[PDB]
């Protein structure tokens, strides 16, 4: 009997105590009504409907205690929330008796929001029992309720035909406008003849339809009605009455108009945008431009066999319904069905005579875009020139170098483009030579080469942009690899006449820092500039003499709080950020993790506002405006920041802002539920645990504006206890001091600090447009902000760090 000659591995606070007291107990009517009563008064649960509270009530657990047994200690980490069922319980703060609690009373309120160290000890005087629930269970139950409600409502949005032409984002936005409405047997949901404006969808139960007091049919779960009442003012065709207990998801037109705008206008824009984008011309148009074409297009119904067009200043034609046949003279050239379109030729050549014929094959609906309709869309009568102008604008607005310049700067630059032609085999650029030109390929193809082939570029690609910022050797060659290639080009001399010093300095310094492929051994630490988490060192790169910042995240710090999956997700977000008002990552290192970023030398915004005192309107516009662009950028990439506060905003050498610290930031996929952020800045929806998204940063924006204009924080300014901060956030009164003289500032603050996201400015389908166009910003040039053409509020004299 031989043995195994290997080896075999071995195996190895408040929740432990409540386990000793837990017992099974069937809940009666009297128990449920007590729970229901107690939760209706609770900070988080007061807004919840009966079915939500009844669900939460069921997850409560029975805990039996003897007189003298410990329930809660003072200084231990909190977790349970309690409702006293029987007996008496005494509260001893600092080993000193204060209150005596009995049947109906509650304690451990804060535990339902976050892990908090308790204040006092609760002891049991007589033999008594508690109804209890943990945080985990409570937050999980609130998550599941709201999340399933949302998913169920969205499926019903999908089953309703009138919403078919809404986008993903539009459907998700109106899913939140769904209100659940309960009807007992006998209750009439809608009555024949009433001008109602509400769609209804049966989740569970059945309801009977009555036209003229006569039963037509019965309606089962999934059946819906009132979709026409979201579009038009019309009487109800029927009287719908509930047969059994029924739950209805409902959408009112009033809320839809707030959230989405006019539903007919939005649907048509989507239909028209999709059609117009089939043409290569209108793909380059902006969303606004296409929306304008949709709003002003002439819509017409034609009978069959009608000459819609023959030999009229129509340039483009879209089939909304039916079929039309296209003719060149007597030759049929094709049939256009629903969604197809015609007119590329005439859109591009404004003055060209319409040579084609369009004839309806059946009864049809057609959208027509005229010459005036394009001119109004584009802002001038020279359609051919504007389309060319915009084609170029679309190309350069994708490049960092050009996309943040003012519109006036961008227009002048486009106008300065000159065209040249090349024979096949011509070196457009030769490597090693010093360039002074930026190129965009109009026609043909080119080959990028070095020392062998690297790439191939064609129509609307670009190259050589670095020559506008630097005097350096071309790292590659550009050989014309086609028949007769044409490039648009702009000279450096022209670029330098258009761009001004501050923007040029920003670009010079920013594009350079990707070139320096640094290594850890090439960095020398000058001084420390931050502490924590870890430490931030100012470092000096020996080869290039460029100065950087080096954050030092410790391994033992990250592994302690289990932030394993969060540091990798943080690196991803931080690396992808490429906006002028967001910190730019250079590279990372490991051995402790490291972030190498650009050096920001003008200190925190926390200190700047404290140097300035109360900000004037122009100063608040500048800083809040700057934060808006950074936050907008992140929201467009589905990133919620979650920790917006002045501490997390640095100022650069020129006085422009840099958003830092993306530890709390997250790539949003649906509704987020985790409680993160800094309490004073946290949005109500985060605290209430029913789901949130990018809208939280807009609340935070409001908190910042309040600090800027008013001085103190709007909620919990005096408070240190986190429970009392959240309370003031949830139910406190928003007030403004007597020295705040600006009506528009207060209006904006109130609407940014709207508790429910649906009524919050910037949280509708228009997004930040509504914030940017608010009267507070009436005299504010957003165009000049991004391009660094505004005097900032404060310019730092020398460098400044914490």
């Amino acid at each position: 009997g031989m043995r195994c000659n290997e080896k075999k591995k071995a195996i190895f606070g408040e929740d432990t105590l409540m386990e000793d007291h837990l017992q099974l107990r069937e809940k009666l009517s009297e128990d449920i009504e007590m729970i229901k009563a107690s939760l209706k008064n609770n900070l988080v649960c007061s807004t919840l409907n009966d079915n939500e509270i009844l669900t939460l009530s069921n997850y409560m657990q029975f805990f039996v205690f003897k007189g003298g047994d410990l329930v809660i200690k003072q200084g231990e980490k909190g977790s349970y929330f309690f409702i006293i069922n029987s007996g008496k319980f005494d509260v001893y703060v600092n080993d000193k008796k204060v209150k005596s609690m009995g049947k109906g009373s509650s304690f451990g309120e804060a535990a339902l929001i976050h892990n908090t160290q308790r204040s006092a000890t609760i002891m049991a005087e007589t033999d008594g029992t508690l109804w209890g629930v943990q945080r985990s269970t409570f937050r999980a139950t609130l998550k599941q309720l709201s999340n399933r409600n949302f998913n169920e409502n969205r499926s019903f949005i999908d089953s309703v035909s009138v919403f078919d032409m809404l986008t993903e984002a539009q459907k998700n936005m109106i899913t939140n406008a769904c209100v659940i409405q309960m009807f007992k047997p006998g209750e009439t949901i809608v009555k024949q003849g009433d001008y109602g404006d509400v769609l209804f969808i049966l989740k569970e139960g059945k309801a009977t339809v009555f036209i003229n007091d006569k039963e037509i049919r019965v309606l089962n779960k999934g059946s819906y009605f009132g979709e026409r009442a979201l579009l038009y003012d019309e009487p109800r065709s029927a009287t719908i009455i509930a047969k059994e207990p029924t739950a209805c998801a409902s959408i009112c037109r009033k809320l839809l108009n707030i959230v989405l705008g006019n539903l007919q206008v939005v649907l048509f824009r989507n239909i028209m945008t999709e059609a117009l984008q089939q043409s290569e011309i209108f793909r380059q148009f902006s969303a606004e431009q296409l929306n304008d074409l949709a709003d002003t297009a002439i819509v017409r119904d034609y009978p069959a066999n009608y000459h819609i067009l023959h030999k009229k200043s129509v340039k483009y034609l879209i089939v909304l319904e039916g079929k039309v046949e296209l003719f060149l003279d007597d030759e049929s050239i094709g049939i256009l069905t629903r969604g197809k379109s015609f007119g590329d030729q005439y859109v591009l050549n404004q003055k060209q005579k319409f040579r084609h014929t369009v004839k309806s094959l059946d009864v049809c609906k057609i959208a027509l875009i005229t010459e005036s309709c394009l001119a109004d869309c584009l802002g001038d009568n020279n359609i051919d020139a504007s389309i060319d102008h915009n084609n170029k604008k679309s190309i350069i607005k994708k490049m960092y170098i050009f996309r943040y310049l003012s519109e006036q700067q961008c227009n002048l630059l486009i106008e300065a483009f000159r065209t040249t032609r090349y024979e096949e085999g011509d070196y457009i650029i030769q490597e090693g030579e010093v360039g002074s030109r930026f190129y965009i390929i109009k026609n043909g193809e080119v080959e990028v080469t070095k020392n062998k082939r690297l790439r191939t570029l064609g129509k609307n690609d670009y190259f050589g942009e670095r020559a506008l910022l630097y005097d350096e050797p071309r790292t590659a060659s550009i050989i014309s690899k086609a028949t007769s290639v044409e490039c648009w080009f702009v000279d450096k001399s022209v670029f330098l006449q258009i761009i001004q010093g501050p923007m040029l300095t920003h670009l010079e310094e920013r594009i350079k820092m990707q070139d320096t492929k640094v290594e850890m051994h090439e960095l020398e630490t000058e001084r420390i500039i931050g502490r924590g988490f870890g430490t931030v060192k100012l470092v000096h790169h020996k080869p290039t003499q460029i100065r950087y910042a080096l954050k030092c995240v410790s391994k033992r710090s990250i592994i302690s709080l289990n932030q394993q999956n969060n540091i990798k997700l943080e690196r991803e977000i931080t690396a992808e950020n490429d906006h002028p008002f967001i910190i730019r990552l250079v590279r990372t290192f490991k051995d402790c993790f490291y972030f190498l970023t650009e050096l920001v030398t003008g200190g925190e915004l926390y200190d700047a506002i404290r140097k300035l005192g109360l900000l004037s309107k122009p100063q608040a516009q500048f800083y809040l405006g700057s934060i808006i662009l950074a936050i907008e950028y992140l929201h467009e990439r589905n990133i919620v920041y979650r920790d917006l506060k002045p501490e997390n905003i640095l100022l650069d050498k020129q006085g422009y802002v840099k958003l830092i610290d993306f530890g709390c930031a997250k790539k949003i996929q649906g509704r987020a539920y985790t409680l993160v952020g800094t309490p004073h800045y946290m949005a109500p929806e985060v605290i209430l645990g029913k789901g949130y998204g990018c809208t939280v940063d807009i609340w935070a924006l409001g908190v910042c504006l309040y600090e800027f204009i008013c001085g103190p924080l709007p909620f919990g300014n005096d408070q240190e206890d986190q429970l009392e901060i959240f309370r003031d956030i949830l139910t406190g009164q928003l007030t403004f001091p007597d020295y705040v003289s600006d009506q528009d500032s207060i209006n904006l603050m109130k609407r940014l600090l709207c508790r429910l996201p649906q009524g919050r400015i910037g949280c509708s389908i228009n997004g930040f447009k509504d914030i940017k166009e608010h009267a507070f910003f009436g005299n504010f040039n957003w165009d000049k902000l991004a391009g660094r053409l505004l005097e900032p509020p404060l310019v730092s004299k020398g460098e400044t760090y914490a």
